[PDB]
């Protein structure tokens, strides 16, 4: 009780001081067979995290890496087997009762003590952030069951009240899928969760719409900025799995570009988020569009809306900032590959007009990028950066391979930087061979 309570202060403090366990996740897994008794007392480890001390306190750090164990304890319990990257899993009859039990167990005790938890250590956006990772390993049924619903009410009270606070896209992501696995994962509770939400989103799309009209009607204030950004952050991380066409927010999005493409003044990140934000608006108008039984007009509609949206991210590629141009970049070679003519596969051939062919200017630009931007002359951030050159590279190289840019043009530039290679690469293997 305080017994199992040291015995995880002192878990964390060998986690935290320690270089023997790089992650949470392999360490909970490692004494998973040994502990699993201790790894569960879950009411043991959200009494630490929510109790005041009589003596001796956590440390914030130590809180941090607390909740962090708790929650690989809880996936393990849930999953029952060991985490991506340990894998290689049948389980016996006694195995699957007591995941079955373990589900239950922390499903009860997170409905109750999740919203205390966010409450608690709402202002810390990597804590809520792992806190917003739990609701996915619920049994949702209880909600309804153990008449939970005053639980409910409580979590969606706390999830609101983050969102509202926070503008990382860590925090919000983690908001978004907890919505998302409320809803469509148990009708009983759908109805109420479904409120919340688009109650939440009118909130925020009103916030957005009055800080769009402060910022382009208006010299332009810091507030005016901050407002724009903030809301639209908001919308942007939601608008990836929750279809929120019914609010037009490509038009508001399109016009904060037009204005940063014309007077040129328009703040990178404002930029980027708009950008994304369009795409999604555009992705979700493609879903209806597929699954419906679609009108000439209705094609005609969404096709002067992707074309006007590829215009103005083929102009942000001209962008002085180089997020701007990566994020334009990116939703180039996404959107061509999309609007190509894979489009009309699975008898879909309906969809021909909605086909688009990137014209040479188009292809020559994409070229540029690439050149100027994939491939440069000149710790942790630069394995990263890497990374995203690569994913940059990897969305052309598709394009390449459908003949959608010049196969040829491409090519060539890939000869030119990797000549070295070609011209002295047996010898430097060789060479490194021997030593």
């Amino acid at each position: 009780m305080s017994p199992n309570g040291n015995l995880i202060r002192m878990l964390v403090l060998f986690f935290l001081e320690s270089e023997l366990h790089e992650h949470a996740a392999y360490l909970v897994d490692s004494l998973w067979e040994s502990s699993q008794e201790l790894l569960k007392d879950w009411e043991c480890m959200t009494e630490l995290l929510l109790e005041e001390p009589v003596e001796e306190a956590m440390s914030d750090r130590q809180e941090s890496a607390l909740i962090e164990l708790m929650v690989c304890t809880i996936r393990q319990a849930a999953e029952a087997h060991p985490p991506v990257g340990r894998g290689t899993r049948v389980l016996t009859a006694k195995e699957r009762k007591t995941q079955i039990d373990d589900r239950n167990k922390l499903t009860e005790h997170f409905i109750i003590t999740l919203p205390m938890l966010l409450s608690k250590y709402s202002a810390d956006a990597e804590k809520v952030a792992n806190l917003l990772q739990i609701p996915q390993y619920f049994d949702l049924e209880i909600y309804s069951t153990g008449r939970m619903e005053k639980h409910l009410d409580a979590l969606l009270k706390q999830i609101k009240f983050v969102v509202e606070k926070h503008v990382e896209s860590d925090v919000l992501e983690a908001c978004s899928k907890t919505y998302s696995i409320l809803c469509s994962e148990e009708y009983t509770i759908q109805n109420r969760v479904d409120i919340a939400r688009s109650q939440l989103i009118d909130e925020f799309v009103d916030r957005f719409n009055h800080s769009v009209e402060d910022l382009l009607q208006e010299e332009a204030d810091d507030d005016d900025i901050y407002n724009v950004l903030s809301t639209l952050k908001r919308l942007t991380s939601f608008h990836n799995a929750h279809d929120l066409t019914k609010w037009d927010l490509f038009g508001n999005c399109y016009r904060l570009l037009k204005t940063g493409i014309e007077h040129g003044a328009m703040p990178e990140q404002i930029v980027v988020q708009a950008l994304q934000c369009s795409h999604y608006s555009i992705l979700w108008q493609l879903v209806k569009i597929t699954d419906g039984s679609p009108s000439k007009e209705d094609l005609l509609v969404l096709r002067k809306t992707v074309k006007s949206f590829l215009a103005v991210c083929q102009q942000c590629l001209s962008n002085v900032n180089t997020p701007v141009k990566e994020q334009a970049f990116m939703l180039l070679c996404d959107l061509l590959m999309i609007f190509s003519h894979q489009l009309m596969t699975g008898g879909r051939e309906g969809l021909q007009p909605l086909v688009f062919n990137p014209d040479t200017g188009l292809q020559s630009e994409l070229l540029s990028f690439v050149m100027d931007h994939v491939f440069i002359d000149q710790e942790a951030n630069k394995i990263e950066a890497l990374h995203k050159r690569r994913n940059l590279l990897a969305a052309f190289s598709k394009l390449i391979i459908y003949d959608i840019v010049d196969m040829h043009a491409a090519a060539d530039i890939f000869k030119h930087y990797m000549k070295y290679y070609n011209d002295y690469g047996d010898i430097i293997k060789e060479t490194l061979s021997k030593t």
